[PDB]
């Protein structure tokens, strides 16, 4: 009874608690677990490495709130980049290379103008094969033109990175686990500099899944209703007019996200009724799971599978277990049985 | 005389050799140096991290030929990527998600068609505010359409990287110094997969500057004609029609590139006649230099400065040195004077 | 055709070759593969950590022959241990502590003898409660006796380890990957010292599975007959009289063992006919497999799963593939299809 | 005087204090030293790696109390292992392999029974060489029987280690210096699982020798009575009936154990009177010493020598030193002499 | 205005603030900066590696006060060394080797005395070539004499280092960055032992340049008067009678020393009036500067250049900047311009 | 016999071979050992860290010849330093600071000369307290004079180290174990620069003790005559006139030096006859020994103890061992006894 339960707690083990038909057995296991304590759990959370790609991040317990606050500051850095490009020192480097490209165009124009022989500046007949020369200058002016747009972009980029490396340097040393994510944000702010294309905060913020936990009391989730979305989390979508979209902030946590580092108490009967035993088995066997998506939605995300790091306690009556007990994988995963 | 010279050789020192008006003093210093030997020099070379950005790479002596051969193989990998996208397993993943996007469009079309009330399929009057519904479907079909192009790109990309990581893995372990450059090539082949846009070999190949050297005999360059381009190298350009362009293969080595790890014998008189003392001073003081460009060309490269790693021997007559000798920086850089 | 095949070879990929009914298609793929070369494969082999437990060892290519030769020498070390216990220096430490235990017994005997009052040495009536004293001495002599056997064992052990650490020290530095296995052998020789119980060479030798390979030509196995034992290896047993037994030398290699680092050419039809598709799928998915045992044999081994490190080429006719092609896992594992 | 003493304290030095015949000179040196402070001393303690082998452990100051508390918890884990073997999931693996061995015996019995020709089941004449067959089955049933006991042990072991690795993992990371000792305890609990043989707490607990010390005030021991056991500690024995025994908890600390990290004030006269100068000299020279045993006791321990890590101050009158002063080793060890 | 300023603060940037003729613009920038906070600055300070050589040391913020206190204790260690050489154990090693050298002299004297043939001890005629023998003994006695002084020095040295290594060991582990400096002090105390030559505290103490700073508020220096000595610090000299001298304690901090880790507010007009723009430019470009010396003083120090680690804000009116604004290096260094 | 011997060889063990009175038993053990092979022995040698201090160096087998050749080159570097100080660039820095000190003296002289009031340049009466001023200038000129000698030394030193660091840099990377010794040589060449005091090659060369050995055949020394100097090596002395001296080249190797990595065959009888059993015991117990010196020589060296790294085989007749056999330390060190 209590001994089997203590054994489950002390061992690594997933367990199942078997009791009489009376209800609220969950609310007694809960009271019991909430007097224990566990090893401090890290913060596990989702972050966007791009608009489409979402990774799992692990931070020391308590640090995720601070990263999120730091990210809100980085988003406002677009206003600082704007002011940076109003500075005279930048405007001077800028016109300086503009003149470099005016010069090249407006000399090949003056070499094309010294056709005082048969032409007179456009803005004969006949041509005379200086007709080719006209194309040289045209094609060349368009090429110098695109080459100038690019060089301005590269210029804005370089200035932007000079400024941004000062903002980011403290962050890398404060959040070494967030390194790839901070690099992704830095690149994206650099692209705002090149392009002027504004950031949607909702595509770039970290998605904190649960509150940080000391371990005392342990994280504990009771799930009476075991659907796939409630166990595994789900991805929501925005449909504005006819347009579908989605982003990292639209991932909604399930029990595996909220119970990280702790205990997940699950109603067994509900697990059977719902589709979910087979998928639950797979999740436990693999150590990870993805959030539920709507198959055949015209929008999507590449989401890293979320690791399973909790201990599961199934609750039910003998009758409730009988369907489960006849599967050989049941006792392989749920080694300990506990009573009353 | 010989002692001062030995002293220069054994010490780290830049020197100057002072001799009578008779010519071929260079061809005697050369004969002398070519009996010495030096520490094995690494291969120093230029590689493109992008079409516009060029970095310096250091490889163990002899390895650059092998990297260059490996790069020629990587360039031909575009043909392998082509065959990869003719595979049934890929075509099936491809049509599979095509159908996913046809489904979404051609159901919202059938929901838009059940306006048998006042419409009849286009391909009244009046509208009736199902007019808005028509736009939902249009805007939504265009969005699903762009979302599909992107997802195909991401699909081709992912397949491409699966294949390319097998080709690149041996290279990273064989050429750990070439890591950033190999990553740049891998990304570029991945983009050929996304885009179909072919690679210009000349933009992506490493530019080997000198033959590898054992150190015996040492690398030795004699430069009788001390212009900036011949000392520091230069960047060439292609002008085809009126269009200017340039790339990493158009960097032409100077003496600082060819004398790496060894000796640069320089005619002193020529250094004075030409513009070049001031720039030479700067190069030595800074430990690095860039190749000469045509200022105000409408095309350019971002080129990492090339490190100076040679020992310089100035050759001349007493008269030839007098202009140099009156500069305080002269003897600071050229500590040793040698005779005859 | 050749292109798809080259693609399979250059990529990491498992492939399948589809051809006309004509036979010997295998002998042509073989001729082709045997002109390639692969990265040098490590030696993968089975070693016993105990009489019952078998682990996988990885050695640099070519080193396994040398370990096996070293192990043959270690087995003969039992003869050296025998001579060690014939040495006077050891015999003296030995009798020295024998006397220490004779002393303790044969003084408590002389304290028990000074019952000249009512006794006379055994080897009244009545007893007189010196009856308890008789038991003290008995129980005490038996305890001192067992304590002496143990101390002799500990003595032989310590001497044995002094000698054996000199033999083993070069081995640890020559074969750092073999460390746990060498420790197991050292402990077992130490136990021969304690116990006199001889070693069965067949329980302690490493089981080399294939000849070492440079990579040129690659390891290549053709398997026309795809039973579980021939793919995965098997465990044999000795039944001498009615007694069952087994050991690490009775593991027989299959194709996954012989094709390590190279290519496994497999007849597709045979894979279907035999039980084996499902188990083959599992092996590939898991990256590892165990050798086949006779279920319900009264003897067994704990065998570490052997990693799969080969590239598989399925050979067949279109007809031969049709049963396979209708499984979604087929093309997931066999990405590349090649012709003729 | 005070200067020589300060010099002794500040230097590393063993010293001797020479004073008038008046008593309580120790109680004045003590008052003085107890105002100083020293570098924080680690906890040095004895732990059992087996029932017979005792090692020295070093822990950060204050951590030994916590290890000892953790060890008390590990000892009670035998109760948890008991409950573990009452679990249905374990009982099922257990009968499962019991049946595997019943099957093998009770089929070879039915093959032995089909001697309906000349036999009739035992539980002719004559034999007929099926007499050999009877032995096959007997010898084979005994072998299958022993093989079953072993397999049950191995089974209990494996389950036990699954559970115990969860209990031990936090300990290894909390007490990395205690690693060998925790491994020894884990193995011993695993053997309780195999065997049912209970642990004697007194053989497995760490033996804390002194209270932890901050360094302020320093550890200080005054020893007026310099026998070998009081300086070096001793090993006690239990003699219950006639049986001798001993264990790690029966080691009694001496001054070298209690003064670790600090000062040992020693009466010089007493050092002379007692046997102990020669042994004290040796201890200091070697940096270590073992506790005193009763030579020729029929029980013993293998005890790692305990390091000497204190500074010694000899106290006496001029007369008291004269016997010591005439030994050349005296001043080599006691460099500083201090007065009054 | 405020935005440009925030931009300067958040970026790494040197800035200049342009305002109306009204005074106290500095006292407003100051009020503003003193509400910010910066990353904790290390302690940067000057330490003497010898009487003539001065290095820069970096310590964790707050640790320099503790090193300085530790150094004051090390200086007083000369008194402890004095007492050490009054110890009998040392005096005995000392006379012991004195006798060894008396013996050698006063036996070769007794071999020189056994010229009872023609001599009689000095303190004939004629000589007789025992005249050479007289010189042997003389030259030999002088050599044994110098060899004895040296051996006494080496003796005092060795004793001194035995004692000093106990004092220094805690310091090396407490101040690992101060390692070279502590080694220099240890050697110097060892030389006091050899030589008796006392230490001048002023030559050996660390020279703390500013108070340690948490970063809140940031270090801020306002410099209205921009002379070279006030910006860069200066070296003072002592002239006592006609004798010039100087030492590490005579280096006087300038603004670059006091503003380390923070902000240096500088009056622009004053920078122009004084000699100092050119030297300031150089300092910023190089990242370091040396303190001002009196050229052609007959005393000097070898002083490591002090790194520049502050952010500079120039203050002035438009008019005040015009002279500066026309230098291309101005805007290269002062990227941000701020108003009012 | 052979078995005991093989046992000794295979184990780590010191042994003793007991045989009949017939002679040449050594020459048979020798023949036997010279067919074996041992682990490659490092080169163990003596190097001078100063004129008085000698350390043990360990080099990879074969490298000591190369270090010795490198050292011969370093000794000749004094000739290169001479030429360096004949260079104009150095002479100019030199007179430059000479003038700086002439200036200071010959201005305070001209300030002392403007006593045209009551003086007239020396080279009244009465004085007039400008008498003090005369002393200021004198004392000041002497101080400026000594300060100049020092500054020239520091100047020569700095130039010398610039040159020498180029010569030494390859050596540090080629001989990382020789680091302290190379540093000592570099400092000594730097002092030749400061001082002009020539180096005695014999005080600075490494003293190679034995030829390098592959291990096949093993190093083997037979010692029939077991005096202390022949076992342990000795220090020689030079007595030129009456002056005693000694240096690292005057250390003469004994058997422990020549048998390093191998076998030392020792006549047992000779060990008894000579003083040497007690000292031999000590050497083995300590793992190291020093070479024999003449006690009470007026010259000496501080010599690091040389490690013992050989296996010892004592040879004799039963009679020869009897004196040894009765010492308890005998069999502790010589565990194995072998016959015939």
């Amino acid at each position: 009874a209590r001994e089997a339960l203590e054994l489950a707690i002390r061992g690594g083990f997933h367990a199942y608690l078997v009791g009489p038909p009376s209800l609220g057995k969950h609310e007694a296991l809960l009271a019991y677990l909430s007097t224990q304590s566990v090893e401090t759990p890290p913060d596990l959370l989702y972050v966007p490495l791009s608009e489409r790609k979402v990774a799992v991040m692990t931070l020391p317990s308590g640090q995720e709130i601070h990263l999120a606050e730091a990210v809100e500051g980085l988003l406002l850095e677009v206003n600082r980049l704007d002011e940076l490009f109003r500075q005279g020192s930048f405007l001077r480097e800028k016109t300086q290379l503009e003149a470099r490209f005016k010069e090249a165009r407006e000399q090949q124009l003056e070499a094309l103008r010294r056709e005082a022989q048969e032409a007179g500046f456009a803005l004969g007949p006949v041509p005379a094969e200086l007709s080719a020369r006209l194309e040289e200058v045209t094609l060349g002016s368009m090429a110098a033109s695109a080459e100038l747009e690019v060089a301005l972009r590269r210029l804005r980029r370089d200035w932007a990175l000079h400024y941004l490396n000062n903002r980011f340097e403290p962050l890398f040393q404060r959040f070494p686990q967030a390194r790839a994510y901070l690099e992704a944000l830095r690149a994206r702010l650099a692209r705002y500099a090149e392009t002027g294309e504004p950031l949607d905060p909702a595509q770039w913020r970290p998605n904190l899944l649960t509150s940080s936990s000391s371990g005392t009391p342990p994280p504990i989730v009771y799930e009476p209703y075991a659907t796939a979305p409630r166990l595994f989390g789900r991805l929501d979508y925005l449909v504005d007019r006819g347009v579908w979209s989605t982003n990292v902030s639209l991932i909604r946590p399930g029990a595996v996200h909220r119970a990280q580092g702790g205990y997940l108490i699950l109603d067994a009967l509900s697990l059977k009724r719902e589709g979910t035993w087979e998928a639950f088995k797979r999740a436990l066997r693999n150590g990870q799971v993805e959030p539920v998506t709507e198959p055949q939605a015209p929008a999507g995300l590449e989401v890293e599978p979320f690791p399973i790091q909790m201990q599961v306690m199934l609750v039910g009556t003998p009758e409730a277990f009988e369907g489960l007990e006849e599967d050989p994988a049941f006792s392989e995963l749920f080694r300990i049985r506990a009573e009353f």
